[PDB]
């Protein structure tokens, strides 16, 4: 139906936590997504809600939180990776609906380095 992504970049060191904001529209029951587009490949799915517990957890510490009451679907991961890097996008659905994408929000993570 509707999804709202007011960050289009954000740029964090490897190490500190991110979140990634996604605001939805509908009215009914919402089935929400987080999809990521890493370098030289096709979109995946990061996460899924569609019923149940509202926190969903993803692969790699990525996390999500299903809110009714604050219309939100807000992604977070505690202490990023390099690798995280990519082009992540929030997409909305229904029992009877299409699945919508939002604008995407590009990543970019600074590496850590030691020596
Ligand atoms: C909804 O917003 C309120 C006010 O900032 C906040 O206290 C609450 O934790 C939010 N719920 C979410 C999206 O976690």
């Amino acid at each position: 139906q509707s999804v709202t992504q007011p960050d289009a970049r954000v740029t964090v060191s490897e190490g500190a936590s991110l979140q990634l904001r996604c605001k939805y529209s509908y009215s009914a029951t919402p089935y929400l997504f987080w999809y990521v587009q890493y370098p030289r490949q096709g979109l995946q799915l990061l996460l899924k809600y569609y019923s149940g517990d509202p926190v969903v957890q993803g692969v790699n510490g990525f996390e999500a939180e299903f809110s009714k009451s604050n219309s939100s679907f807000h992604l977070r991961k505690a202490s990023v990776h390099w690798s995280d890097s990519a082009v992540y996008f929030c997409a909305v659905s229904g029992f009877a609906s299409a699945l919508t994408f939002g604008s995407g929000t590009k990543v970019i993570v600074l590496p850590y380095i030691q020596n």
